[PDB]
């Protein structure tokens, strides 16, 4: 996988577009080696593509796979305000769940 | 190493360079045989290169203003048809072509 950030801040639906203009997804890590390689790469929060969208509280990467590695914050995920069903890496590597509609970096991800 | 990776849709040379851009990457511009092969193998559909005439008529630099080396020119081209071709495009036979900036093609965008 090769990791590649946006400089400019976007909506998850944006960031969708953008990553898959290029035939790449949204960085998904699968572990802890890939979500350092990503916090590196993102010079600011940014989007990762996981969502609980489709299910409260079950997180799933773009193509419908639960995800089994997680790094959340402390505290997180906690579905605040009106619901945050996408998810960011903190600059510290640690995620929190947002809303979708809100507008961070992107990590786009390629093979 | 070198990545690359082409677009979905078609777009004109500045849209093309921001896209590339937008992700810290720059239009795709091979340097050698290998490196044009490489960028056969993602451009599904005849794409832009990184390289243009812009400054000189007939004088092909990269992105950055850097006059290029290797060339792999279709026969004929470069022609500067009519109005004028400053860009640069890859046929699907790997030969490059000569055309007009404002035209759409895919974009390769490169990365290391
Ligand atoms: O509100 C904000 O901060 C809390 C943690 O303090 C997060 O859970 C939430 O998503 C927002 O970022
Ligand atoms: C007629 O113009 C088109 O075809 C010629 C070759 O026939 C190219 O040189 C030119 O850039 C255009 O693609
Ligand atoms: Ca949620
Ligand atoms: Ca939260
Ligand atoms: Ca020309
Ligand atoms: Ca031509
Ligand atoms: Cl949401």
């Amino acid at each position: 996988k090769y990791f590649m950030s946006s400089v400019r801040r976007m909506p998850l639906n944006r960031a969708k577009a953008l990553c898959s203009e290029l035939q790449g997804t949204v960085a998904t890590p699968r572990n802890a080696e890939e979500n350092r390689a990503i916090q590196n790469v993102a010079k600011d929060v940014a989007f990762l593509g996981i969502t609980d969208q489709r299910t409260e509280n079950v997180f799933e990467d773009l193509t419908g796979n639960r995800v089994r590695y997680t790094n959340w914050n402390e505290g997180e995920p906690n579905n605040v305000g009106s619901g945050e069903n996408c998810v960011v890496l903190l600059t510290n590597g640690k995620w929190n769940d947002v809303p979708c509609s809100d507008s961070f970096l992107v990590v786009c991800e390629f093979s």
